């Protein structure tokens, strides 16, 4: 299977590692195509969205040993139908910023064992699995990381390719 469409989507991308707190919220985000974060990281992502042809979120639930997929921002965050996230301990829906609409590019998992050869120059050349929530990943490392994920037959890139 050709990777030309995915390489096109990634040509001028920025990449951010999302260290999700709860697997259930990743499931919600996957199903509904929406995501939200704290205003600190939100502002950084809204700026990125204006700065690059694609902004890619690469999800890795904390302590999971895996990435759970990756998605492209379709919009800057907006404030809308409320999403009922599973709120982690000591968190409240008030702490969250607006909602990003996101188009999932892959919803299949990638174990850290499969990315162990990739290092992120923008995180001190550490293996790319290592990073805080919102860690930016350099273009080539991010591109290669996305290309390691298995093909996802539930995904059709047509809508993304049209939004571009
Ligand atoms: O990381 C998640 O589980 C998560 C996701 Cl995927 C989407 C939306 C919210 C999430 O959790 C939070 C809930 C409230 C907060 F104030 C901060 C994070």
């Amino acid at each position: 299977g050709s990777t030309s469409k995915l390489k096109y989507v990634l040509q001028d991308a920025r990449f951010f590692l999302i260290k999700s707190n709860n697997h259930e919220n990743v499931s919600l985000a996957k199903a509904k195509g929406v995501w939200s974060t704290l205003p600190v990281n939100e502002k950084k992502l809204n700026l990125a969205f204006r700065s690059a042809r694609s902004v890619i979120l690469i999800f890795s639930v904390r302590e999971s040993g895996k990435f759970q997929g990756f998605a492209r921002l379709s919009s800057e965050s907006h404030h809308g139908s409320p999403i009922h996230w599973v709120l982690p301990a000591g968190m409240s829906a008030k702490m969250l910023g607006g909602v990003f609409k996101i188009d999932w590019i892959c919803r299949r998992e990638l174990p850290f064992t499969k990315s162990a050869h990739l290092t992120n120059p923008w995180n001190e050349h550490k293996p790319v699995k290592i990073g805080r929530d919102g860690q930016e990943i350099e273009l080539e490392c991010g591109t290669q990381l996305c290309l390691l994920f298995p093909p996802d037959e539930s995904i059709d890139l047509y809508q993304v390719i049209h939004k571009m």
